[PDB]
């Protein structure tokens, strides 16, 4: 459940109840633009930001209670044509206005229910920066060999077009955590490459909102938001949804985070693959930065292109990895034809590198042998005894401490486990073991990157590197072969 | 196998041997530009088109045997940097040049093996009426309800940006055929919406070539190609691969087709999903069109974006369809709980077992007797069909044309061309058979034996004779789920 917003008797957002914060209805916008809401049918301006009078150059009393057809006679029909009733709030229609007071303005309108939300930012007359920018970024992404090079080129490209001090790319691991897989920074800044952060750092509502709206920015981390007048929607006397508004006021908690990082401005472009938030492009600047809408649009384009390239490169990496496992598997099967303990213990066969494991346990003919980093012999006997109790032919776990409590002490030597049964039961089996996940800092007790890394390692205590799904499939495929080779 | 090109003793390209045409090595370019090839390491200009001398403004003898550093000292280092050796040939590097002879030119270079292929076209700025038109179009495509709305918005958008008289989108059916699912045309032109063409109209080489390079242009369908001098690659004395070349001469067969349509210029944007050519965006104009480089960037972007979005919207259409079949399945299962007479229960028009599988006929075999619902072939043919089902193994049988799988049933094609049978009990004593009529369609325009669109539609209908509408995967899955449901009803 969500807490009520602060302007409706809502509880104060703290570090303990930050998950239930209604970040989609702050009732306020960022001061670098102006926001208006009008009826979807009539066009009567209802809500207004307190700074819209200064931005538009028109008195606040005159603007309210005035139809959009009188204010914007050239775009109102095309606005209703672009945003039909029932359209998703993600659908945005942008047009350029020319006013004598504020110059050229960028209008961004989206429809939420029965309410049209218009956003106003200062724009350029003609933007020739973008036509070739899209060409160069697209060509740069198309010339990447693999995922790592793709991410490096992506971050460097974003930094080149924008000028941000730091541009990073997070990948979301299956456990909802994040990891900086590539980074392009200015000379003289600590590196976040390889740093990982817990899932609690990005709340659920923030992730779903990032999936529905790919771009979201925080212009000034120390600027106060500009409320809406009125704060509630006169049509329903209910909070106004600002998830689709790019001018949405950033949550005070996240602004406190960025201030604890020395970041003045932040911008995030989502990377969605298959309808899932695969990763995120982050931008950090030490000074308050407001990206112009025309160039920011180029960043959005880059968001879509990177989603496609990540899809392709991941499919190719899993294809080549699966094939490499099949060639290694053929290398083992040929040795299984002319064969058990002495055969599989051959270092030339390398059963450790097959599953990328640190330890190996081979149970055959009433005896067990080990290879690599493996817990002491009595601990091995206890582990095999527990393996016989487990049903099925395949056992897999990222952290053996959770599935086997008495095996929590042997976690640093064997945290991840992947066991298969050659014969029915567990009389003859093959067990792969992986050590505890150990990492080092990429470079205050309060919330921040330091705290985040510390709590990330504390939350993954006892865990190991997760088993790749192709290694699991290949494990069962190997079990079926060795069953018939004896 | 491929036939040798015309400049190596190759046979004349006719309508009978058009499949084996080496369209990737025509040895010539289109006359609206100039093409050069140079060594990937040194930069020595090797091959040249005979019109490049007039186009570039320098004598042909002087250009050959001259390094690219001497011709273009400003772009050569960035050119070699942008196209490193080993890069894919699909990778294109585009830049604008200013020459005193021909004026401003658009350069498009790609690397094939040890050969750098440079392309020169006359250029111009491009002013789209909507500065925000591309962005608004992007959100319009992403906020599309289904695949057909997505295609409609896509075609209309392409026509708006380009100005072509006709803009269409083909979807490639599993049987490698094509179908125009959306169209944006100028007022006063016959519609191709719903028109289908056979797989033979686009050869395999053309399909793969469309997969590797998203954009393909035919400026003038009545212009003669300009050969290369020399025609072979001096490095290997082998034909020069022009699949990456945008100036590659279009096959004479396809130009003859477009002329039979009255189309002067053609432009194609490929739609690649999962490494497979899912569909294609075609543009037809009565006048030759040369796209500005900025517009090329916009179309390529729409190619990739549509490649991404079509996958999403199609997956969503299959999700909603499967959900509709799940509700339809539950409504029948509730009637299977309270059973009185199985034959009378499934024959209920309120349950609508015909609309469940989108079938025209239904055969219900239980307790040694069989009943029918809807358009069903005569009774003795039904007895023969059920006996053939007893010969057939498995619990589920599916076919688009039963005449191929069962020869003696070819005569029953008009009443039941497609077949989907499930066995309630083990064996075929009790079974359920869905039947679909022969695929019948109508012309896209509604009013010549030579090569053209009409010919394509006619040969498409002759190749789909005896065939029916293919079974949607959700209908098959729901069929097996229904077998598992009805097994426990006994
Ligand atoms: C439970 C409350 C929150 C804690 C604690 C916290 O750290 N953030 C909390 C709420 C929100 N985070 C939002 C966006 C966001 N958060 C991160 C987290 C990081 N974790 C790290 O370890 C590091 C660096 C070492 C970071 C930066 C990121 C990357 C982002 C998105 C990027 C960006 O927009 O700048 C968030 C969303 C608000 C909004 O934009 O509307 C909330 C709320
Ligand atoms: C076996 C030779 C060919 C016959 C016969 C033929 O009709 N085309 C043949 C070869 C090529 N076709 C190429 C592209 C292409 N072909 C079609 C087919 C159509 N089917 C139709 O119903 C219609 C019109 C109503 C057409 C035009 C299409 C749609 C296309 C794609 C481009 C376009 O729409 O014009 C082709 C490749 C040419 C190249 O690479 O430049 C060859 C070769």
């Amino acid at each position: 459940p969500f807490f009520p917003p602060l302007y409706l008797g809502g509880p104060e957002i703290t570090t303990e109840n930050c998950e239930r914060e209604p970040i989609h209805i702050p009732g306020s916008i960022q001061p670098h633009g102006a926001l208006l809401t009008a009826d979807g049918h009539s066009g009567e301006v209802l809500q207004m930001s307190l700074n819209a009078a200064t931005f538009l150059g028109q008195e606040p009393t005159v603007l309210r209670g005035q139809t959009l057809a009188a204010l914007l006679p050239e775009q109102w029909p095309a606005l209703q044509a672009a945003l039909p009733p029932g359209c998703p709030d993600a659908l945005q229609y942008r047009a350029t206005l020319d006013w004598p007071a504020a110059g050229h303005l960028s209008l961004t309108v989206h429809r939420v229910g029965e309410l049209l939300i218009l956003e106003f930012e200062p724009t350029e007359a003609w933007d020739s920066t973008g036509p070739h920018a899209l060409r160069n970024a697209m060509f740069a992404l198309e010339s990447a060999p693999n995922l790592r090079a793709l991410a490096e080129v992506a971050t460097q490209t974003v930094r080149e077009l924008t000028g941000f001090d730091r541009v990073m790319l997070y990948k979301f691991a299956p456990d909802a955590t994040g990891e900086v897989i590539a980074e392009a920074r200015r000379e003289g800044l600590h590196a976040f490459l390889g740093h990982r952060f817990p899932a609690s750092d990005i709340p659920a509502q923030a992730r779903a909102l990032y999936t529905r709206h790919l771009l979201r920015l925080t212009a000034d981390t120390r600027a106060a938001a500009v409320p809406l007048d009125p704060v509630l929607n006169p049509q329903t006397n209910a909070p106004t949804p600002l998830g689709g508004a790019v001018l949405r006021a950033t949550s005070p908690m996240h602004m406190q985070y960025l201030r604890n990082m020395g970041v003045g401005s932040s911008l995030s472009v989502s990377v969605v693959v298959g309808g899932q938030l695969w990763g995120l492009i982050a931008c950090h600047h030490q000074t308050p930065y407001v990206l112009p809408p025309d160039l920011r649009t180029t960043l959005e384009y880059l968001g879509r292109l990177l989603s496609l390239q990540v899809q392709v490169k991941e499919a190719a990496d899993v294809a080549a990895f699966r094939q490499s496992l099949r060639e290694h598997h053929a290398r083992v099967a040929l040795a299984a034809a002319h064969s058990p303990h002495d055969t599989l213990s051959d270092p030339a066969l390398d059963l450790l590198g097959l599953m990328r494991a640190g330890g190996l346990i081979l149970r055959f003919e009433g005896r067990w042998q080990t290879l690599g980093e493996v817990p002491p012999a009595p601990a091995v006997d206890a582990l095999l005894a527990w393996l016989e109790t487990q049903p099925g032919a395949l056992v897999q776990t990222d952290a053996l401490g959770q599935l086997w409590p008495a095996g929590a002490d042997l976690a640093p030597s064997a945290a991840g486990l992947l066991a298969i049964s050659v014969g029915e039961g567990w009389s003859e089996c093959l067990v792969w073991l992986r050590p505890e996940l150990r990492l080092e800092v990429a470079w205050k007790d309060d919330l921040g990157p330091r705290h985040s890394w510390d709590t990330y390692l504390e939350e993954k205590r006892g865990y190991a590197e997760p088993w790749h799904p192709g290694e699991i499939e290949e494990a069962q495929d190997l079990r079926d072969t060795l069953t018939g080779a004896l």
